[PDB]
Formats: C-alpha cells, sequence, structure tokens
C-alpha cells in the first residue's frame, strides 16, 4: 500500500553523465555509444546570451577547444555537429556503460524522471511532468543545464527530455535528444511567453483511480455525468477536455476498482464544484495532475526493470 | 529554481540488490563485501506468522537451504547468522560493485531515500522522512520486504533502512541495518498500535525558507513571537516542540533569508491558526513537513555526489 511520486532507478543514467567544458562554459552532457550531447549554448559567453548566432559561434570552435571530462577520463573529441539546439561531439571512446536506449519526442501530459546534474556528477532525481504548454516545473540551478529526463522500459532508457533554461517566471524549458524544443522557445536570453496551461484531466482521474485502491474513498458519490457534460465543467475549471481515448486508457483502473470512467467523472466534477472541504486524498489538499494511468498501475502493481 | 521532494541518485544502491530465497518465501537482500542482508522473515512459511519461534525456524535451516541470486548468477552461501530481526548470509563472493558505506540508525524526523525492489530488481525511488512515532509513509507492495533506505555524502552511502511489513494502518515499519526494529514493532502478523504521530516542526520551517528563496512569500507576516509562546501553538496543532537545537540548525537558512527563526514562527503560528485560504505554499495547499533543514540547503545549493 501507499502511494508516492516515484521516479525511476538512475543508474542506467548515472553512468552516461559527463561534463562538457568550452571555454568558460560547462554544463552537462550525454554519452551515449560514441557521441556526446550536450545543449548548444556551452558555446556562448556572457555576452552572446540575448540574440546568439550559434552558427557564426560554432566555426570559431574547433574539436579540442571541447574538453568531455567522464569522472576522471578525459574523452578525445574527434568530430563536432550542430542538430537544431544540442550539440553532438563524436569521441573516440565508446561509453562502455551505455544502457540501451531510444529518443522519444514525449507528448504533454506525459511524465518522466529527471537526473539533475552539476558539472556531469548526479546530485539528485525527481519525477515530472511535460505540462501541457510544453514546461516542466523542475528543480534547476544555474549549471543544470544538459540534465536528461527518461522513462525506463525493463531495461531500455528512452531519453525524452534535455534540460536547457529556466524562464522568467521560474518554470523551465527544454528539447528532444534531437534539439528541438519543446514548445515555442529558443535558446536565447529574452522574455518568452509559456501560455496557458491547463490540468491533466486523464491523470487527475488516473489518481483519483489510485486513491480507492489505497481506500480514500470519501469522494466518490451518488451522480455519474456524460463526455459531454462533464467536458463543461473541465473548461470552466480550466482542464483538458476528456476523449473517448482517455476513457479507453482508463479501462484498466475502471476494471480493477469496479468504478465506471464517467461515475469517476461525476466525482471529480463534484470536487471542482464543490471544492475538497478541507479533507485529504492521498496525503493531498489539492488535486494531482503528475501520474499517468500507466504511472499508477505500474505502482498500484510493482512492475521492475 | 523549483523545490521538489528529490531522492538520491540510486545507482550505487541498485547494483547491491539481489534476490534472497528460502523456500517458499522470496524477498530482497543487499549485497555488500561478502554478506547478504535480509528481514529474517524469509524463513517463515504462511502459518509462521502469527508468532514465528526465530530461533527454532533459522535452526531447521542450513547454508544450502537459502538461493541468493544477483540478476543472472547465484551466490554460493557459505555461512549465516541472525542478527536481532535481519539474516546474515556469508557468500563466497565479495559484491564487486560494492560501494564506500556504513551502517547508520537514523533519529526520528531525519529523512532518506528508499529504492523500491521486488524480487531483487529495483522499481523506483523516493525520499520520505521517519516519523515521530517511527512509522514510514511508504510504497510497497507484497515482496518489497528488503527494500533499503539510505542517504548519500559524495561517495559513501549511509544505509539507515531495511523495509519489514506493511501494519494493518498501511503504513510501514523496518528496521537498521543491525536488524533493531524503529518503534514499538516486532516481526510478527499481530495487530500494533503506532501510536500518535506528530507534525515534525523544524521541517515545516525549512520548507517555509526554501519558499521564500523560491519567491514564494504571501504567508511572511507583520508579527514575531516567542519559543515559549510559539510551543504553545504547536502543542494544541500536534507539532512537535521547538528547541533552541532546532533554531541553530536552521540558523544557515535565517542568514540566507534575512528571516529571524523566530519571525519564521509567527507565520507558522498564523497559518496554523487560519490556514492557507485556498492558497499554495511551493504548488502544496498543506504544510510540508519531509524536508530537514539540510535537505533545504542541498536543494538550494546543488550539492553532486
Ligand atoms: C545552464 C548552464 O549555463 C544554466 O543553468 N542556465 C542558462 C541557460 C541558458 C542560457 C542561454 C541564455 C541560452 C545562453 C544561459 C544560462 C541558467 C539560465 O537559464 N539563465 C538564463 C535565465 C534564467 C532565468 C530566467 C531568464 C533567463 C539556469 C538557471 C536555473 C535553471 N536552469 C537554467
Ligand atoms: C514482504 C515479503 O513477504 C512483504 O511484502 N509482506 C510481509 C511482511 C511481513 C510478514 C511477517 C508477518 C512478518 C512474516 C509477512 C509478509 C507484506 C506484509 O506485510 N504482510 C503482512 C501484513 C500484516 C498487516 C497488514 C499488512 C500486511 C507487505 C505488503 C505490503 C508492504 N509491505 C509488506
Amino acid at each position: 500500500s501507499g502511494f508516492r511520486k516515484m521516479a525511476f532507478p538512475s543508474g542506467k543514467v548515472e553512468g552516461c553523465m559527463v561534463q562538457v567544458t568550452c571555454g568558460t562554459t560547462t554544463l552537462n552532457g550525454l554519452w551515449l555509444d560514441d557521441v556526446v550531447y550536450c545543449p548548444r549554448h556551452v558555446i556562448c559567453t556572457s555576452e552572446d546570451m540575448l540574440n546568439p548566432n550559434y552558427e557564426d559561434l560554432l566555426i570559431r570552435k574547433s574539436n579540442h577547444n571541447f574538453l568531455v571530462q567522464a569522472g576522471n577520463v578525459q574523452l578525445r573529441v574527434i568530430g563536432h555537429s550542430m542538430q537544431n539546439c544540442v550539440l553532438k561531439l563524436k569521441v573516440d571512446t565508446a561509453n562502455p556503460k551505455t544502457p540501451k536506449y531510444k529518443f522519444v519526442r514525449i507528448q504533454p501530459g506525459q511524465t518522466f524522471s529527471v537526473l539533475a546534474c552539476y558539472n556531469g556528477s548526479p546530485s539528485g532525481v525527481y519525477q515530472c511532468a511535460m505540462r501541457p504548454n510544453f514546461t516542466i516545473k523542475g528543480s534547476f540551478l544555474n549549471g543544470s543545464c544538459g540534465s536528461v529526463g527518461f522513462n525506463i522500459d525493463y531495461d531500455c532508457v528512452s531519453f525524452c527530455y534535455m534540460h536547457h533554461m529556466e524562464l522568467p517566471t521560474g518554470v523551465h524549458a527544454g528539447t528532444d535528444l534531437e534539439g528541438n524544443f519543446y514548445g515555442p522557445f529558443v535558446d536565447r536570453q529574452t522574455a518568452q511567453a509559456a501560455g496557458t496551461d491547463t490540468t491533466i484531466t486523464v491523470n487527475v482521474l488516473a489518481w483519483l483511480y489510485a486513491a480507492v485502491i489505497n481506500g480514500d474513498r470519501w469522494f466518490l458519490n451518488r451522480f455519474t455525468t456524460t463526455l459531454n457534460d462533464f467536458n463543461l465543467v473541465a473548461m470552466k475549471y480550466n482542464y483538458e477536455p476528456l476523449t473517448q481515448d482517455h476513457v479507453d486508457i482508463l479501462g484498466p483502473l475502471s476494471a480493477q476498482t469496479g468504478i465506471a470512467v464517467l461515475d469517476m467523472c461525476a466525482s471529480l466534477k463534484e470536487l471542482l464544484q464543490n471544492g475538497m472541504n478541507g479533507r485529504t486524498i492521498l496525503g493531498s489538499a489539492l488535486l494531482e495532475d503528475e501520474f499517468t494511468p500507466f504511472d499508477v498501475v505500474r505502482q498500484c502493481s510493482g512492475v521492475t526493470f
């Protein structure tokens, strides 16, 4: 029993973290096979930040201007390439610790674990969600750039996020591992609107199912609703619209608890309209939207890696 | 910026997790040097549970009755001993992945990371606190027994918790690595009172400082208070009494924010007496007590390992 914000075991990613330095700037890189991946703004200096011409800046760099350290081991850089907003440094040694891996571009509302790193050394691991507006609400200090987000499936690491920057609003922005930003963001020091966020409705419902499985059931009610009716309430409260695809992915949790999805929607509707009256659900006084339906079943089933 | 419930990177502990089998029962063990540590109730069968005679049960076992598997391959058990509530299986191979480590017994109110495992394989990592009543509010399914809690300091792992059981109330109990239970619990299937829990006051204050550091400040008020007067309110709201030692360990956070400890106490007093009125602090609608003062400084300073 119990329900925690649980991250993946970080060992397979820890063995991939290196330090990348280019002149003044140091940050983290990801060493997989014989390539190191890192944010391209490693080649900026403090006067480039407002609008760097990354092509012009990279042209002034040669292989030997990039220092890559894996623990105490020095990697020899034998090629460099820019792909979108990431730098790819070819090194002359394949990482002996390379896990089986893929690069994925996740969808808003999906979750992943973050291994926060400084100077190529891991400091902590935590779980978060890609917000509907393509920010993440992370914990990142100066120098955390190049930290990565990932999911693990048995033995295979799916890398989905590389950290690039903090916005003036204190939330975080980054790229997939092909260097394409999530959302509208660019890697320069300008004010950048993230735009309206919403609550991930399918995740809230998943977490209510997790609550019922753990015995927290006071919120269950005598009502039901329709998808159209519920979506009227969702929009009033800035929740994402629920689709039949969402209902389908909630099927296994509905089967385990015996609570039809539209009946759980009616419970959520009443919680939105009436609040929680100073009660809690799974230790929380707010509705939590950072657990996917897969997250709930994995934690309520014991899947290992 | 940002503040998350951050666990330690779990890589150094992942390489120590093995599967232990004694007849029917399988759980997790911790392989350090040439010894495997696991809960002694691995030697129980399903009729033993109400009050096992562990001495008698262990006498009917010999070295070859214990099967230790580290991923692929079996270890050879060459000795066995019971220490309090843990079994120590001497194996013929020192773990090549043994990190530098210590065994520590932690104090109520301290935090640690848990690596939840099943069948010797890591499934997830999360941070938690030893409650004042010596339970933990974990996430543990059947077979999680033997999962361990730990802290890391640079390269040294301090193991502080081994998971043993879930109480009928849904909370979790375990031992230090010398096999001494935290709290009054015994490893048998009986109803066991955990007794009254309290909120860890010094941790709540620490988290309020983390909030101010991250810009959340609506709760700072014009009042101050005394240690005596604050403890009056603390006792009404089932908070641990604040001592001068607690004031002292909050010193670094008080200095970094310019807010004297007793001033933060007056803010907490007003929060306890008036609630939050639909506001949030660091994304939470409850007062959080699972971050120690050291947890805050580490996450706000970027200490690596
Ligand atoms: C990364 C290593 O320098 C880093 O930590 N960092 C950062 C990111 C991007 C850039 C440019 C402008 C793309 C060159 C510079 C530095 C800081 C950071 O984001 N600074 C700029 C910033 C911060 C906040 C609001 C507006 C602008 C960083 C700090 C904390 C978390 N992530 C990144
Ligand atoms: C450990 C592997 O069997 C396990 O998961 N587990 C458990 C723990 C202790 C015992 C005895 C009674 C000490 C032999 C048996 C089994 C279960 C568990 O705790 N079962 C007993 C129980 C009693 C009261 C309330 C709940 C459970 C376990 C399940 C979930 C989390 N931790 C442990």
